[PDB]
């Protein structure tokens, strides 16, 4: 009668905590941010490069296509001549200027083998910090032709497709009108700004939508591999820097204050329960889950105080509309805060299973799932050993031919897709006509037919044992009377 | 011997009821209505906008594409010059005129934040009834430039993609020939009829096929979001307003009279069974299903009497062939009647399980499925809590990047597709390269490998218990003799 | 010791029967007939209609596209001017001429409703034999403008997409060169040969490949619905009429004689076993399967004697190379013989399970699968009632919008694909935004989560009962000694 | 206490063996070889053939498209004019010249049937060694018009799509510049080099990337079937011939020496264990797996010594840069070595299950999987008989229409895809509208609903029996005390 009142107290606390958190994650995701990013993407990615071409930005193939993109579709997308400054789609203001930036490697950064020194003169290693070019090159008479260090253009290390590109390099800020920017890009193409030593080219800009009040930090990364070619990549990230403007935003700030108070409450409660039991605490499952929730929530509050709410670059940009707004770090911490927020909300919803042990069937199901975690963990070890064995088989066979097996983690995720049934078997069968079939049939027969059913066998036998033990307990208590 | 005759009586009633209902749902769905809507769709949606373009109506991107559509493909589709008035595909008569209609919002309907009042002048809020513009604008000298209320153009609230658009706005009826309509559309484009304040544009028309006798109420909705862009949408809805023309339609009207008599019979029978048992009635499953069937059938008869069979607008249109036929409400109640009819037919076919308890194995299967509904309901609660937890995780992570996770219900239905195996993992892995993988692998491992098999464990143990209890009952009755 | 010798006798008979049959079905399917049909298909279907168009034959939309096809891509495909008569791909001889044929309906074959008699003048019913036009029309001065009955052009009823088109109609044989055929097709287009009354247009021709010795009977059917539009369809069917040419074909004819002797043997054996047991014969499973095999094999021998080996039209064609070879019936009986042959081979391979009851585990598995057929049949009845209930729900909801739910059998097969995981959920969710989701989630939850696992529960309990009964039998026989 | 030290000894040996092997298979697969092959593929395959065409190399249709490819896209891809010799993508050196090669068949190599000898003059059999043309033809004044035997151009038998093409034929080495090569190809097209007798055309070349130090042996095979048409095929194979250049490659050679020492150790250990037990050795499972690993590793060491490390053709090429480097055999043994390496790594990871029998639950799972292999083998026999029966049904029905059922093994792998849920049901349903549906529904109902669940039933009953036998053993040992 007192434990039920305790569960009532920590339930009427927790449901208010969950309502506050699902209000915050209704205020974060504004209702149609998706259409903003898909209109920006279908403007800059999906449009054809020129009238005489059919390549997108998504399917670039060589470096001349990249010059046609920077001269053509990018300048038709950035500079909408208003029916001054350009409003993209006649709504989205282009903040300041876009910035193009290059990352180079040194000549002779690798090593040509001995018998081929007569033919091939120059080599260029795969991109690294040790291989990076610091020398000025070309006409040397501008910022685009002189190296600039990472701590002098306020950048950060971007994690691209095939490397981790640093924030330094050879930046050139563009201009406010289409004619000045086209003249600067033609001056870069004429003096050869992208040669054999280029390994990455960033195009950074930032737009602002005043209708729904969202920034958008576009980053278009083109990676030139050492193998020759072009790997395009993009990143559209909707910031929200100016909070206080609407009544609902004051409501969200009040819910932020209330959320900080709730996390203070739960941290103090878990410390008071850890002051009693020294280590009779992590031996349960719900106290460890409360540890995970309060650690992720303290990290979320630390990100939202120390990093995201630090709009020095916004007010510093709003003193002159002719520079480049450094919205890189705000977008990076917005991504980190979205990941921490989503994982915190997921474990808060998982925490609800302390409070639906109300019925007898719910107790049977919870006891069943708690008595099979040991044996499912052991079979998860065996299953993942055989699964990573097939993943390394597939990476050694198909790692040079198939997109779905290009890196090792992509081999793992391709095998989860093959288990579910999302196959592109045509490229596997034309990549290797012998082990393609043998890999595929043995992976279907020894996972989806045999090893998949073993998790299910463990769950069957555990559930039958739990139901029979409870029924036999009650039958013994009835035949003892 | 009397209960078997009672089951025989309520079986020879019910099978005639099912034959009447499957005759009605053979007369409703005429055999090839689908090709009529796909030829109308491949005329108006899938055709390229002009000769120099490759955009459809399905893939519009900006507002100039919409003007090229209204000037180009729409007028090549509506006005087939007959080898007067235009027969679409030389079969389908274009009833009257098409109507284009605009929904606007007021200038300054939102609020520009403080530090950006110097740069950005005007804002336009997301569409609502409070934000809607009522002021006349432009040249103000026609119906296209003056607001018209919802109750004065006989419209209704359309439920579009991103809002619930009202029926009011700035309508312009077009004309009978291609030249007059092209002149009116050029007069709209020249005087700027779609500006920054437009939030929706409807294009409504209605065709009639006299060969198979079906109307078709085309509604082409273009939504201009507050973010800038174009979301196209369409709705093709085959009415059938003139019933009595063929012998089979007199047969269908006779089956409608017979169906109303059967529903009178079943309602009186359920009231006579509810007059005996006051509440020893909903404690079963088949009486509650009869309640659901007679409620849905009374609602279907009410829709077919009070709403769908109300062709005042048809006979009112047939006094002058130069106006716009308001076929909005007939199409809306035809959609409602199709949903009620389909759900009524589904629960009538589910009702058949009163009458296939004839064999002993059928009794074993029915007792098995009736003894596991409690435990499958409890595990459905636990499964749906973990499932909605993953859906909110996916909505917070991918809700700004991926089409399949744009809204919350689309996150739920995308997760059902991931469980079945209909994945587009490329866009998930390029949206977020860390939690894309972690979300996907933990959702596969903790649903398709573990929580999916628990429903199956419940069904295994319940079926084994039921078969063993019946076999042990008969063995005890054999060893008692 | 005598039953084992009997099984040895009927095993060394049967394995020779299976080797003969898998030699016949290695001789029937020649090793690369597929590339012959895909080169004919990618010549006539996948090529663009003209240089200024992008439509295939597969994606025709209107009647002017069909005239551009008959004037353009068909005459560039049929008449390869040899580097006389035309060798398609410089290998495949075009036998004789192609024949184009039209099927019409009468004016006023339906009924215009009362209030619309002032506007719409003429109607044309959906195609049937009662609706068919017999009147001569147009200039009336040729075979293309005069009706010809089915028994006077040797045709047969084609089973198209939306009707069952008869063999009669308005045929026009084309000519041997491209210029004469283009002149005849231009004379058809100028005098308007396809008007509002056309319901089907066949294009029949036949090519012969002398390298691998195969005929190919191309039939291109364009169906013009009553709704207006074009439904294209095709049929490529590789005959083989001249048998005796290679040594392997004499070997195949010897295997045909040996197969007729084996079927004589099995029919006499089953009659001798039915003369003993009057009805203690169909009470087993393998005697009924032998009945199915000998009935299908007698039907296969009857088709191969009375119908397929009847090359009167081939030798009758080889007296003049300027007519049309009636290869319709030979292609139809070749399709029927391929279906009978494939089903006979499937049940012959199923018959092999009389002879792998050799081990004790094989006896356990066979007894298990024979003791669960009754209960799986009962649950197959319940499962198919709920499955057809969902299929009729989906046909009433989506039967006017979605290709995958166009007809009722396509609804059934689309639901099997949804169970496996081959979904196009985008068109379902844009067809109906309320019952699309509700139908999809309830079909996943009440099939793939609940009713799918019940077959598995039946198989689990039956296998556990069979293994425990055999183990308990041997334990009782060991504890009785 | 001594067996645990023995397991410790053969575990600290084996984990070092696994670390050495996963270092070798990190050095083999360089981190981004995939982007090198996809840039070569998107240069030579995915580019359009000319400016006025839309065909790739992947979708060739006839022989004039192949001449437009050899004159157009191939010469725009091979000969990048450097901003001498051509650097492809300004990085990849084109080694020497490309070689085009033709395989022909004789006139009259087949047999025209009797009644058609008047019409068709010449036939050409399907390609074989007996059918191959050895006669000189055309102008006869060069290497392109005179037969050259397989042992005089150092080729080997290529295993193409529809045949096994020999290494001989009519080769023509091209030249170093685009003008000379275009002149030679125009001289081949003008004098008709590809006629009716051509059955295959190889285009072989080899590029070298000095940045990441990889060769790439491009082979473009176009197969002209006897049916007329073009089947394109390609093969991109990244060699690595010059080993010693980097510090990591010296580390890899040291790991190769260490791997040869480990395989010497394991072979001597297995021979010492086979000298004790004569045949009490293959009766276990881990000794047979060690046999498989040491046989595959001795074969891998034999391939890497006797075949792959035999760079006579490289140093022989580096004496003159104007010939053709025979990199055929090095690419073939690199493919064989990748397959042997991947399968050896897979069975090494499978060998790890000797050493995770540490816990009691792991012992339960291993005993469970070892007691069900007999019954899963018996049901795998029954399942594969029914599965190959359906595969032969599908090959006889769909083997002339559908790509996914073209050959018999493709029917098997298409059925595994149908079981997982990767269906293209549209082409099956338009190939055969009766047995397409009946085959598909009976294959879903009698595999995914019934026979799939029987493996699972075997695993359920075996796991329940094993857990109950161990629990009953411990309960009997507790009730015996
Ligand atoms: C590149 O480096 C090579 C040697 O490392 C040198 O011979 C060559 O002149 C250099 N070229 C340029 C453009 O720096
Ligand atoms: C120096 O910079 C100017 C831009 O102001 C540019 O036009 C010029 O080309 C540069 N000098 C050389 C030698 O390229
Ligand atoms: C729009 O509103 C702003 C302030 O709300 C005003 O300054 C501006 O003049 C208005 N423009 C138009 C075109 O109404
Ligand atoms: C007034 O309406 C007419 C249409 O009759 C239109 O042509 C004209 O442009 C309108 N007036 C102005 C000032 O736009
Ligand atoms: C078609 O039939 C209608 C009435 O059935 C008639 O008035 C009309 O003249 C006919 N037209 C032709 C072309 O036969
Ligand atoms: C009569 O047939 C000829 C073909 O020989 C055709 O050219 C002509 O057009 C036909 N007559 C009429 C009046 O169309
Ligand atoms: C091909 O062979 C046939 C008979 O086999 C012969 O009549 C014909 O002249 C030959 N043609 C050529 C070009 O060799
Ligand atoms: C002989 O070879 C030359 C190439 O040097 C070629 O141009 C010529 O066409 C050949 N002779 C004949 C008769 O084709
Ligand atoms: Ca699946």
């Amino acid at each position: 009668e007192k434990y039920l009142k305790s569960v009532l107290r920590e339930l009427v606390t927790y449901l208010l905590f969950l309502i506050v958190l699902c209000i915050l994650t209704y205020g974060m995701m504004s209702s149609n941010v998706y259409y903003y990013t898909r209109m920006m993407s279908q403007l800059f990615l999906d449009t054809p490069v020129s009238k005489t071409e059919k390549t997108n930005f998504k399917t670039l193939s060589s470096m001349e296509d990249f010059w046609k993109f920077t001269e053509g579709s990018l300048l038709d997308g950035l500079y909408w001549k208003m029916q001054n400054r350009s409003f993209i789609f006649y709504e989205n203001l282009l903040l300041g200027v876009p910035r193009i930036r290059q990352l180079r490697v040194r000549n002779g950064s690798c090593s040509i083998p001995q018998d081929l020194r007569d033919e091939i003169k120059e080599c260029y290693d795969v991109y690294s910090v040790s291989s990076e070019d610091r020398a000025p090159f070309g006409p040397r008479n501008g910022t685009a032709w002189i190296y600039t260090s990472e701590k002098d253009l306020n950048g950060s290390s971007h994690w691209g497709i095939i490397a981790t590109y640093s924030g330094a390099g050879y930046y050139l800020d563009l201009s406010r009108t289409r004619e000045e920017t086209a003249a600067q890009v033609a001056s870069l193409k004429k003096n050869v700004w992208l040669d054999r030593g280029t390994r990455a080219t960033f195009i950074d800009f930032s737009v602002y939508n005043a209708n729904i009040n969202l920034f958008c930090v576009v980053r278009l990364l083109v990676e030139f591999p050492a193998t020759g070619g072009v790997i395009p990549s993009w990143q559209f990230q909707p910031l929200k820097l100016i909070r206080y403007v609407t009544t609902f935003d004051f409501f969200l700030a009040a819910c932020e204050i209330i959320f900080c108070f709730f996390i203070f409450y739960y941290v103090v409660e878990e410390i008071l329960e850890i002051r009693i039991h020294k280590l009779h605490y992590f031996r349960s499952f719900w106290n460890c889950l409360d540890v995970v929730i309060v650690v992720l929530s303290v990290v979320a509050i630390g990100i939202n105080i120390y990093r995201t709410s630090n709009v020095e670059v916004l007010l510093q940009f709003l003193e002159d509309q002719n520079t480049f707004p450094n919205f890189e770090h705000l977008a990076y911490w917005q991504i980190q805060f979205n990941n921490i927020a989503a994982v915190t909300v997921f474990f808060v919803w998982i925490k609800l299973f302390k409070f639906i042990n109300f019925n007898r069937t719910m107790s049977q199901l919870s006891t069943t799932m708690s008595r099979c975690a040991k044996d499912l963990f052991g079979f998860a070890i065996m299953f993942f050993i055989i699964f990573l064995a097939y993943a390394q088989l597939a990476y050694l066979v198909f790692g040079t031919q198939v997109d779905d097996f290009s890196t090792f983690q992509e081999c793992i995720f391709t095998q989860f897709r093959i288990i579910l049934g999302d196959i592109n078997f045509a490229e596997i069968e034309e990549a290797n006509r012998v082990l393609g079939p043998i890999y595929f049939t043995t992976f279907v027969f020894f996972m989806f037919f045999i090893l998949l059913n073993m998790f299910l066998a463990i769950i069957n036998d555990t559930y039958s044992e739990v139901k029979s033990d409870l029924a036999q307990q009650k039958a013994e208590m009835e035949l003892s009377d």
